[PDB]
DNA sequence: TTTTTTTTTTTTTTTTTTTTTTTTTTTTTTTTTTTTTTTTTTTTTTTTTTTTTTTTTTTTTTTTTTTTTTTTTTTTTTTTTTTTTTTTTTTTTTTTTTTTTTTTTTTTTTTTTTTTTT
């Protein structure tokens, strides 16, 4: 897409553990996992970063 | 009374060795130069309610090319042996403790003599 190009990271989760991601240039950030709903391995959903 | 044999330290100066003055190479050391950390404030960035039109997932059906599949023969895997490195017992050496045995040096002050330089 536009905004998505490669996929980076698969991490496993509860319904309330956190994700920190990272970004190249010194940059990352620490998200709470509830507000994300699962779906069907075929979409794009919230950008986080 | 004269004359004859032998012994060594010196005229020794030259060969060998030792001692004493020298200066190339890898290991220290002081300098400048670049990585780190704490404050001010500062426009600037960034966290959080509300509304909104959106665009992707879930009713239902289709196929085809990746999921089925069996089998030959390779070739990575494992076995034994031996070498290289790591790591720890073993041994050796050295240092400190407190009473003993031994020693060794640097300068003032004056006055007189040797001992080199000009």
């Amino acid at each position: 897409r536009n905004g998505l190009v490669v996929g980076a990271v698969q991490v496993d989760d509860c319904d309330q553990i956190m994700m920190i991601t990272d970004a190249g240039t010194l940059v990352r950030t620490r998200v709470s996992e509830i507000s994300i709903v699962g779906r069907n391995t075929q979409g794009v959903i919230l950008i986080r970063t």
